[PDB]
């Protein structure tokens, strides 16, 4: 069949989709410049990364189109327009992985999150991470390229010109960068990264709200054998025990309360080494109150907050899992047609389902956030009443 008719159906695809990764990271754009509770260190990778994908719908979807009907180019132009949509992928991987690392430093050491991660250094790392992309995507470019070696027939069949091939992306970009430095050194290795570090956030995540209830427990068991202690110096161990978890526990309202639990257990100590078990015990019987008035909104509190940045990293890690999933198919495609020369190259259609699915990653963060993150979705809502209605 003439190529013009799959071809079309193709490039409007790719069209369709250009528009809609040009609009919904637009919107994510929009709605951080516009809200001060969206401005934090997490979102301006969030932004680098909308920033990634809006270039995919100007340049690097054109790119491919162009790229798709093996024009005649000089083979170092071509080289540039295969090779930039890399650029953006590399840009994209290491947003991806400054977003997981910002929330691992976030539930691991929130004590130094602020004085570790600020708005400066995190803009420093986005233009570090911008230059290495552009290294990186466009290593072809310095030399690891099929330039060298043109196919001159294809090229003499088109009526190019003499130093001109047919810009194909697999004629001048070798498989081999494809597979081992682009898809196993600098795509697999930080999503294999990336897995580690969400492991790690919520391994730890689980292991500090098991802390809280076991601190919870221990609270309350402990004031049970103060209550059926028959003795002053049972009532001394449990205070004693107490009273080093209620330390570790502390570390405005919240200081007031603690500092009436360690007040009353240090009370209710004094007497117990008096010898005194029933003062000493009716003594502890008012870290009830306290524990009631104080402890438990404590508890409930951060557990609150532990279980919102549990779903924050998951919102993350959907992320990384939808980018894994939209590239591996032309990644693994790749791999084939690299490790297996015995093999039927992928046919053309596989082949362009495969550069428009990794394109449709581009469109899809902008609906994860209106999903999963309400202070985006409110934002979003506000600005399409106001600014679209
Ligand atoms: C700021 C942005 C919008 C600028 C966009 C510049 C783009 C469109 C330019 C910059 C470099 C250009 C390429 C440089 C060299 C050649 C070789 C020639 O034989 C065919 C055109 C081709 C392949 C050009 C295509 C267009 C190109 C990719
Ligand atoms: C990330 C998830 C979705 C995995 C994606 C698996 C895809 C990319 C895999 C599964 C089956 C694979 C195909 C199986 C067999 C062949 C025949 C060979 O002559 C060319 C490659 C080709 C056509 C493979 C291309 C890649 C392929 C389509
Ligand atoms: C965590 C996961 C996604 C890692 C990625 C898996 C990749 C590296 C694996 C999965 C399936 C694999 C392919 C399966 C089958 C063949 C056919 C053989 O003749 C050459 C190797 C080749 C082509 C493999 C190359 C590597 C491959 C593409
Ligand atoms: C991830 C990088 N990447 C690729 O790895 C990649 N590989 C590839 N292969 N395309 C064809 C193969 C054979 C053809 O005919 C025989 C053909 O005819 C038009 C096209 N396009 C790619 N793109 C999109 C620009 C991309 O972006
Ligand atoms: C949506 C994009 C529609 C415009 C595309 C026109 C047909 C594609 C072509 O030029 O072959
Ligand atoms: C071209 C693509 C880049 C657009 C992104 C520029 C950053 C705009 C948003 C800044 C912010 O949210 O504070
Ligand atoms: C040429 C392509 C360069 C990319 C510039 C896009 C970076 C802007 C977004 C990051 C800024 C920010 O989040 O504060
Ligand atoms: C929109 C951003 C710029 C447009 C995107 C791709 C430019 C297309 C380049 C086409 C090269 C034509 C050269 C030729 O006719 O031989
Ligand atoms: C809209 C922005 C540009 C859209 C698609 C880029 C079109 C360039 C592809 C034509 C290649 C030139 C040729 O076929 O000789
Ligand atoms: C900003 C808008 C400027 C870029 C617009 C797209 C130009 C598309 C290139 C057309 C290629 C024509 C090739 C030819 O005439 O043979
Ligand atoms: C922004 C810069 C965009 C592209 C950067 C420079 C490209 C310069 C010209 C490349 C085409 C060379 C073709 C050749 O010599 O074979
Ligand atoms: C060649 C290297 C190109 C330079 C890359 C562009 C720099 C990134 C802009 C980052 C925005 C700062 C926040
Ligand atoms: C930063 C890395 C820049 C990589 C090379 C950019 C284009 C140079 C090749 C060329 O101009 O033809
Ligand atoms: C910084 C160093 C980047 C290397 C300079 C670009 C080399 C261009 C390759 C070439 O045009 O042949
Ligand atoms: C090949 C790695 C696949 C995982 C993608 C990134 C990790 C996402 C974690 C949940
Ligand atoms: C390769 C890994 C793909 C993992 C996808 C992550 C979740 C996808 C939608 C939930
Ligand atoms: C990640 C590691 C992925 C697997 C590497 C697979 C290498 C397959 C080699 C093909 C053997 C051959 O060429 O005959
Ligand atoms: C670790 C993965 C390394 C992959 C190397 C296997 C390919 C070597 C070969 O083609 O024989
Ligand atoms: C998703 C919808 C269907 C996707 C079909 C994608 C790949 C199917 C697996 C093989 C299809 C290509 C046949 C292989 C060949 O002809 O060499
Ligand atoms: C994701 C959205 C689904 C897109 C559907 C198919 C787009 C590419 C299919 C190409 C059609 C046949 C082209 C060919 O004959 O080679
Ligand atoms: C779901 C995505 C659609 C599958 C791709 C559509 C093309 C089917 C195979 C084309 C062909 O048989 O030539
Ligand atoms: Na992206």
């Amino acid at each position: 069949a003439p190529p013009i008719m799959g071809s079309s159906v193709y490039i409007t695809v790719e069209l369709a989709i250009a528009v809609l990764a040009i609009l919904g990271n637009v919107l994510v754009c929009w709605a951080v410049w516009l809200n001060s509770n969206l401005q934090n260190v997490t979102n301006y990778f969030v932004v680098s990364l909308a920033a990634a994908d809006i270039l995919v719908g100007v340049l690097a979807i054109p790119f491919a189109i162009t790229i798709s009907t093996g024009f005649c180019a000089a083979c170092h132009g071509c080289l540039f327009i295969a090779c930039f949509v890399l650029v953006l992928a590399q840009s994209s991987i290491f947003s991806l992985l400054a977003i997981a690392i910002d929330r691992y430093i976030a539930i691991a050491i929130p004590l130094r999150y602020n004085g570790l991660v600020t708005g400066t250094r995190a803009a420093g790392i986005i233009a570090i991470c911008w230059v290495l992309s552009f290294a990186i995507g466009l290593t072809p470019m310095l030399g690891w390229n099929n330039c060298g070696q043109p196919k001159e027939g294809k090229a003499h069949s088109q009526g190019c010109g003499e130093g001109q091939v047919a810009c194909l992306f697999e004629d001048v970009v070798p498989m081999n960068y494809m597979v081992y430095f682009n898809f196993f050194a600098c795509v697999l290795v930080p999503l294999l990264l990336m897995l580690g570090v969400y492991l790690r956030i919520f391994a730890a995540a689980r292991r500090q709200l098991a802390d809280l209830e076991d601190n919870w427990e221990t609270l309350n068991d402990n004031l049970k054998v103060i209550e059926k202690a028959d003795n002053a110096a049972q009532v001394k161990d449990a205070l004693t025990k107490m009273r080093a978890a209620a330390l570790d526990a502390q570390k405005k309202d919240f200081r007031h309360g603690f500092d009436i639990l360690v007040g009353q257990i240090d009370d209710a100590l004094k007497l117990a080494n008096e010898g005194k078990v029933k003062e000493a015990q009716a003594a502890a019987e008012q870290l009830k109150t306290t524990r009631n008035a104080y402890i438990q909104k404590y508890l409930e509190r951060a557990r609150s907050t532990l279980q919102k940045e549990v779903h924050a990293a998951k919102s993350a890690a959907i992320i990384a899992g939808l980018f894994a999933l939209c590239w591996l198919p032309l990644h693994i495609i790749n791999c084939f047609t690299f490790f297996c020369p015995d093999c039927s190259h992928a046919p053309l259609w596989l082949m362009y389902l495969a550069i428009v699915l990794s394109h449709t990653n581009s469109v899809v963060n902008p609906f994860i956030y209106a999903y999963r993150i309400r202070e985006f979705r409110q934002t979003f809502r506000k600005i399409i009443r106001s600014h679209v209605l």
